Parts: structure tokens; C-alpha cells; sequence
């Protein structure tokens, strides 16, 4: 537009729930409904308590996951773009933005818990989805892993930004894209945790 006075601003990313991994059962919890989400995206002021490692996040148009690792809440650029995140004190600007890696990060919210980067060098992995499914994945390269049991891409949609974990529960990567044939995901592409660690320097 040429009329700057009426140009709009995009809202903030808003935390609307979490994937609870604290007990013996993984389950999704919603912490904010759609009306409250819309309001919070506009103001960027979110006073809700944050807990856990894996957050469910939303914009006005999309919903996906974000994962705390080393004191940074990470997600995908294809979901968040350059948006701020809502926080108790107002919008918080990204501390990391890398379109080439499809990676963004903000300082981790107070109350969150961070995963530790994996140093195990192990190839037996576990992908956590927005529905709290824990999907076994065999690592197949730096940024790929195969599903032991393939799934329609519908099952994975909305889980970009979520973690791949090793057997000990360390972060191995951030889910980025599905490797799909005829709508069936046989594998996943992820941003390796080492790439996050390099971004942090
Ligand atoms: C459905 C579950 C998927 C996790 C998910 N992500 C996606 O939907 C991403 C977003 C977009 C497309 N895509 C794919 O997964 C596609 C697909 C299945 C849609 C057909 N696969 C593909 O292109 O494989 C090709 C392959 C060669 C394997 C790509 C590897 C390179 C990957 C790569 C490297 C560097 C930069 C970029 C990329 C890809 N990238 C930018 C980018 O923007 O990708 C999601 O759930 N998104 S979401 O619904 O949460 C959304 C709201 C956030
Ligand atoms: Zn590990």
C-alpha cells in the first residue's frame, strides 16, 4: 500500500498449549482458546504460565510447534516468519532468524524447560508430534530419518518445529519437512541440533 497510516502489522506468535512429556504418558494440553489467541497475537502480551519443553504455537493463520533447547525457543521460519512472540511484558523480537535453514528462535520463556543437545551419536530417534504421538525414526543422514511406520502427511501436518529426541531424551533436531510420496510420509527432514548450536555462535 501507499497509504502508510492504514498499513497493518502482523501479530505475534502465541503459545496456545504444550506437549506434556513430564510423566509416563505424552499428551497435548491446550492453554489458550482461539479468541484469546487472536487477542494475544494483536497485543503481544501473554501472561499465561509456560511449562515444559515443547510448546504448541499459533499465528492468525497457522499452528505448529516450538521446542526449547539451550535456553532458546526454536521453530520454523515457514510458520513464524520474522514475527515476535507474545510474552508477559509484550512482544519479544527473534534472537535468531535463518531462512536458509528454515529456523528461528526467541529467548526461552520464563517457566519453560530446555532440552539438552544430544552428544550420544545414536541413530535411534523419536519424533514428537502436535498430537503427542511419539514416532520412532531411524536416522538416515545429517538431516533425514525414516519412519519405522509410514503415515499420511496429514498426521504430521502442524508438527514442524517439534523435536526429534534420542533414547535418553536429548534433542537431536527440529522437524522441518516431510519426505512424501503420493501423500505418504516415509521419512522426515530436520534441522540438526548441531546446526542450531552453530547458529548460536
Ligand atoms: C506436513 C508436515 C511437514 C513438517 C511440515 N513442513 C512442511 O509442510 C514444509 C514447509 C515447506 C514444504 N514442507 C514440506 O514438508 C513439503 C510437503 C510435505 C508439504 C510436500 N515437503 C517437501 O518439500 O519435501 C522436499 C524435501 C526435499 C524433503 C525438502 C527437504 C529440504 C527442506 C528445507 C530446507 C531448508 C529450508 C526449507 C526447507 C523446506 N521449507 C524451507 C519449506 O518451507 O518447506 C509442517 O507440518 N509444517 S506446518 O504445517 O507445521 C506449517 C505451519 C508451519
Ligand atoms: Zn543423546
Amino acid at each position: 500500500g501507499s497509504h502508510m497510516a492504514s498499513m497493518k502489522k502482523k501479530g505475534s506468535v502465541v503459545i496456545v498449549g504444550r506437549i506434556n512429556l513430564s510423566g509416563d504418558t505424552a499428551y497435548a494440553q491446550q492453554t489458550r482458546g482461539e479468541e484469546g489467541c487472536q487477542e494475544t497475537s494483536q497485543t503481544g502480551r501473554d501472561k499465561n504460565q509456560v511449562e515444559g519443553e515443547v510448546q504448541i504455537v499459533s499465528t492468525a493463520t497457522q499452528t505448529f510447534l516450538a521446542t526449547s533447547i539451550n535456553g532458546v525457543l526454536w521453530t520454523v521460519y515457514h510458520g513464524a516468519g520474522t514475527r515476535t512472540i507474545a510474552s508477559p511484558k509484550g512482544p519479544v523480537t527473534q534472537m535468531y532468524t535463518n531462512v536458509d535453514k528454515d529456523l528461528v528462535g526467541w529467548q526461552a520463556p520464563q517457566g519453560s524447560r530446555s532440552l539438552t543437545p544430544c552428544t550420544c551419536g545414536s541413530s535411534d530417534l523419536y519424533l514428537v508430534t502436535r498430537h503427542a504421538d511419539v514416532i520412532p525414526v531411524r536416522r538416515r543422514g545429517d538431516s533425514r530419518g525414516s519412519l519405522l511406520s509410514p503415515r499420511p502427511i496429514s498426521y504430521l501436518k502442524g508438527s514442524a518445529g517439534g523435536p526429534l529426541l534420542c533414547p535418553a531424551g536429548h534433542a537431536v533436531g527440529i522437524f522441518r519437512a516431510a519426505v512424501s510420496t503420493r501423500g505418504v510420509a516415509k521419512a522426515v527432514d530436520f534441522i540438526p541440533v548441531e546446526s542450531l548450536e552453530t547458529t548460536m555462535r
